[PDB]
């Protein structure tokens, strides 16, 4: 079976209980709700449909709420008509949202546009189709010189590479959506356009105010500012979503693949989930099979070491959602099959030298004894994520009494969570883990299993490794 | 400077001496002539233009002739009009080339169509857009059942995965083109649609009949048959071109990226050049910059270990040839920069244990002494290709008296060839190599260089490694 | 503190309770009783004296009974006088024990002498001083030609290298001595002149028949036959004593140091205790300090990897017994100090080796001063010791015999405990006793090794705790 | 064939040409002349006899001159009679060489005795048999308290461990003996009782002043002061002789074996020859075979990595000189056989070490029986030997002094050649001589190491050839 996990964005074609059951059969592990669209009734109904399928089938899945976030965009044009911009011309942006634009000027949604920019900065419009350079800033207007020919339409994205943008983390709509997430008991929140660590902290404080302290925050890295502040963002987050397509608008095109590899590697070292997203199998919105290029790009993200890959439009609004999940699962299985363990220590936190020494040792022992299974006891999921860091060949069966942890571990590479009533002692954990190893069908009589847990320590440390024959 | 080499297909927009000089400045190393188009006068003029630029500037480059090759294609339709094929319908192919097709039947160019196929085989038309299954074969007709809906146009490619096709290696036009290559003294021949080792042997015998015995044959792997026979094809060839897009028509889409990685790895182990080709920066035929996906795919082929990457339409007929070469060179430099040496022995030929032990040792010694340069003496190029196998950080300065070898080494990763008058002894090689190391500007006073050669042995063995301070 | 263990042969000068207490303070770990001499009353009194000291002081030690065994020796000469043998002369051995010898003939103690020998075999007399070659065998006489000049005295050792000797494993005296060992509850039996596997099995069956099935057998390798059959002897034994001096009589002198190194390495690999013995500090029988050569020889046996070193006459009858133990302990501590772990890796014991090797590797990566093992039969403690950990091994057991036997294993500190009811209870108790032992302090890492939900004989669990 | 080299001290029983030829056949590589005894006529005749044998047979050997050096000794007693010293008594040393000693006072040979000592220092007499402590120093007398009982005889060694002795490096006799060494063109000088770096420099300057600048200096480490200054002594020397017996008198006995191991390892790392000496096979002065202990001690010094082992009285005056060399060669061959290469890696010599280490690694990956080196001063041959190659080193040189000196280096077979005009000529000639040597045959791989377009002192080229 595959180890890499699949996040599927759910929309009208895939929201039914029948479709969700088939999505899970095809390899879906996590349902993404994109709050860029839909009202609370639709999203609530999607949550309920998945939970009904989970209850009926006994399958497990996680729910991830994805925030709309905040960006800069152009606004309206005369008669809604495109205007042709000529390289070398003057063109002006204004913060006055009432102004209707034309070939000479257009309004933007961000009032700080004049504050954050400076003469000489470069302004990008419509996913970097049109580049301009600021030549003057006066009152509510940013005067620019156009660099390349291009056609301007309405409501196009604006990108400011090399500039810090003082946009708040959460709009009012994002705050209400987060409260909805806490009321619904979602497992993850993915935050769009995370630019700096204070953005993550301000989401964390909102969730803690509404009973979501146990919800994991996945920061979406989508622009140059987020990439520059990656290390502080990761430290403050529970995980990362690499949004390759958005990032490629703002950084040099030859850097994008190295930004992805660097972010994935740091997430693995931090024992924090990483999702690779955007431009995965987009061609399958319209086509029943993907391109060679798409399949290769996905497989290379898996070889980079991603925990999970994500479908967006392919599953939300596309014509071939089940085909997209099936082929994605096929790529996952084909690629996972040829990956090896990474038994280097990679330990940077002295406070976790014990956990890392024991978990690394447990994977090395599993591999030398051909153990098909590592059984972990976990309360918060740390021990399972600490084992996964070394990319074991063995499947990780994670036993927990914490329902939230069981759901969240669905996103971690090669982890099979199992909710259990209780574990009263180390010896009881061995007894139960051997029974459930056999019941899971992931191991059989005579197989070696390695069992990992914390003994006479509180949650957050793993200090014990034990080898059993089933 | 980059190490990965760039093959550029030259066409009307890039054939002038002025353009060729700018192509070389931008990072072009090898000129590809695609004999699918153009007459002998055009190709002869392109060869002469490059050689004039080489003589005037003293820059070096190689010339690669790419054969049209042999394939199966459909033919004409009624009124030249597309017909819509419906899944589950009957559809017939005929070998009678005079028949004009319609929604029920079409002719194919291959007379062996009825011989090589069998009931139950799958037939693919137009880069696998329409799939069919053979239901009967009678006389000159292959009767099929259509599997998916699709529109059929005229002159579309036919693919027969899981079938061996008895097509000759060379058409009559290919034979004349090869003779032209020998008369022009081209450095490489790239052979399209190589299916088995006998195809390579039959090209080798044609070249040896026209004074082209020293021309290197690059086999193009473009279909399932060539991939299945890869090992025998490589053994008979001097190098490989991985044509990813063509291969993806016939094998499962999740296998393509592993076919590429496997072929590249085997070429490296065999000390034979490998080119990664097709679907590289195709978007730049129309756009002045490539996509994130394209840049990532190219970089991953370099991290796989390709000697060279190839531009096709981007340089031959596209609107932004110099932009395409520039960004390709930028991706090469960015990616080469972070690759490490591969100091594993990987020696499978007992007849070359000495060459591999000395060359591997020389790279290890270069890396431990921070030598920026490995100077190799070579007659046929083997010693330079044997050093390159270990991906040295150092540049390889390859000294030779053989003009053909000097040109061919332009395609090998990280090799800078230099034609010299003579080398009369090992000590004379050290004297000259130190002078030329300094003259090349690749090393300076006080730098360590490692110098590799064959002493008291004939061509084809490398047995000596020597460490000098400039 | 040293890790290598010291075996001391106890005799008249070292048998008092006062002396035994000082021997233990000086570094004695195991008492050897040499049953070549002394009666049951003397040996019983030495056992009683040591157990009194152990009870009074709470110090621990092991008791090893060393059998006399059987050998071939010449017998009496006319008027007790030496005779000079001339190279090239005829000389005859007879099995008739009544014959009084002379320059032409002497009797031997072994009746099978005529049976086991053949024309052309080599006979060695008096630690190989006189060599001869068999030229004929007739009735009860082995007729020989003398090879080198020498003087023959009375009661000299006879060696037949390259010949198998059909001497029983145990003489009747050895059988009675082993029964005494069982009566006394000794921890080890060292069997002299082990020649082959059947010898070990005969001892194992004899001990089992007299309630000594838990007594460990240390096979003494002293001759060429024992060395040739080493692999099967080790497999049947619980440990080995390398008797270098005796072995040097029968094999080429340049081979002796490699026989020692080979036997030690194989004992380590088998997780079986090995003692290096004979010619250790012999000069200290008469001198208050040893020679340079003796100190180097002892240190090299430790660097070879021996669990223990052994004093013979130096401690049993010598004039400087306490000095000999003190300098031996000093050599042990100086040499143990600079030795490193050996972390290189029976399909039946792949689990035990994987866990114990991993435990030592983890201990060293975390600078753990202590590995705490739970053990019933001592296997788990011996499995950890195989990798020469820097850390001390605190071995917790409820088995009194095991606690004593682990005294001989390198770097092992045994501690008898009332019980261990669960894996978590083992961690609780092991951390308490780690602190109580003074071998580790608050904040130190300890690695704790045990068998969970498996019977004795397998070690499957490793756990890391901060004290 | 063995790789470890054998130094033999030549005396009356081994000085004849007939004996020397048999010594070389038995495995002697280097002749030691001990200038503690004998006059220039005797030593000159031994040199002449060896060079005659070398000329007649074509065998090669090196000549090492060993200086007497300077030490402190007691002097005469009244009537030549021993006196018994009682622990706790007063006992006085005087620098007045005319005083005849008794149970209360004795003279010493060293006039600086009162200068170098201080109240509280320790004085050792007769190989440390009698210890004393300085209680006062007045004029020409050092007043002491005796620590242990002992009998004092005449002319006994005095040791002052933990004190620096201001004895000159060379006595006047040593200076004349070194001039003799220069006259005779000896290959090595071994300097007794080297205490510090200035001693080595004084010898180096003395040899340079008498045409001996090409003579290699082997510093003898025999006491505590020399051992403390070892690093600077090695740096100034061409090699080291580890005199274990003498060193055992002044440092704690458990340290001697580690001083040996440390000095050998540092000599290897410095690419400088090391000799292990004293207490090697001493029992063979009287016996036709050595002891188990002696054989093991010699083998462990070889496993430590010594270039050479040395016979003293065993070859100079003993009753079994040929037997001693034969068994020593047997130990060498048996021990060298099982040793492995050490392929682990001065910024000025990074190139030489990278090429020579690589050459040994390549030789072993291709099963090359032979590494052929071109050398002027011997550095390149010694640089390859540092990695303990399995292959024999055939060292081609035009320097006669170098050819002789390489006889002392482990596993090196030197061969004098007329000339080497180029790198390609070196390969041509080396392949011919590889075949002629009988050390390699048609189809064998050889690795050939040399300096190309660099002066002496750097090795930069490695080349692989099939014979």
């Amino acid at each position: 079976m595959k180890k890499t996990k699949i996040v599927c964005t759910i929309g009208p074609k895939t929201e039914s209980e029948e479709m969700l059951a088939k999505m899970l059969d095809a390899g879906m592990n996590v349902m993404r709700l994109n709050f860029s669209h839909g009202d609370y009734a639709e999203h609530g109904q999607r949550i309920q449909n998945l939970r009904n399928v989970m209850s009926k089938t006994g399958k497990t899945a996680a729910i991830l709420l994805d925030t709309k976030g905040t960006e800069i965009r152009t606004m309206k044009l005369e008669g809604g008509n495109d205007v042709s911009l000529k390289a070398g011309q003057t063109f002006t942006f204004t913060t006055d949202k009432s102004v209707i634009g034309n070939s000479e000027m257009v309004a933007v949604t961000y009032e700080g546009f004049t504050t954050d920019l400076s003469v000489g900065n470069t302004v990008l419009v419509d996913d970097g189709l049109i580049g301009m350079e600021v030549t003057a800033i006066e009152g509510n207007k940013v005067i620019c010189k156009v660099l390349n020919n291009g056609d301007l339409g309405e409501n196009k994205g604006v990108n400011l590479p090399g500039v810090s943008i003082a946009l708040p983390a959460l709009a009012e709509k994002d705050k209400q959506d987060l409260i909805f997430g806490c009321e619904q008991g979602v497992d993850f929140v993915a935050a769009s356009f995370i630019r700096k660590r204070s953005d993550v902290i301000e989401i964390r404080e909102h969730l803690k105010a509404h009973g979501g302290e146990n919800i994991h925050i996945i920061s979406k890295i989508e622009n140059q500012e987020g990439l520059n502040n990656f290390d502080e963002i990761l430290e403050a987050s529970d995980g990362i979503m690499v949004a390759r397509g958005d990032l490629g608008v703002e950084i040099p095109v030859e850097e994008v693949i190295f930004a992805q590899k660097m972010m994935i590697e740091k997430c693995i070292r931090a024992r924090k989930v990483v999702i690779t997203a955007t431009q995965m199998l987009d061609s399958m919105i319209k086509n029943p099979r993907p391109t060679r290029a798409e399949a290769g790009d996905v497989a290379n993200a898996i070889l980079d070491g991603t925990d999970a890959v994500m479908l967006s439009g392919e599953s939300a609004k596309g014509k071939y959602p089940l085909e997209a999940v099936s082929i994605m699962a096929t790529i996952c299985e084909r690629t996972d099959r040829v990956m090896n363990s990474r038994l280097e220590f990679n330990n940077d936190n002295r406070k976790l030298r014990i956990t890392e020494a024991v978990c690394r040792g447990a994977v090395e022992t599993a591999e030398k004894l051909d153990a098909p299974l590592i059984v972990v006891a976990t309360q918060g999921g740390k021990s399972a994520r600490a084992v996964r860091k070394y990319f074991p060949d063995a499947t990780i069966l994670a036993l927990t009494t914490n329902e939230k942890t069981a759901h969240q571990l669905v996103l971690s590479k090669g982890v099979v969570p199992q909710l259990v009533k209780e574990i009263t002692s180390t010896d009881d954990f061995y007894r139960l883990g051997k029974e459930l190893a056999l019941q899971s069908g992931l191991a059989h009589k005579g197989d070696v299993v390695v069992m990992v847990s914390g003994a006479l320590v509180p949650s957050g440390t793993t200090n014990t490794a034990s080898v059993h024959v089933l």
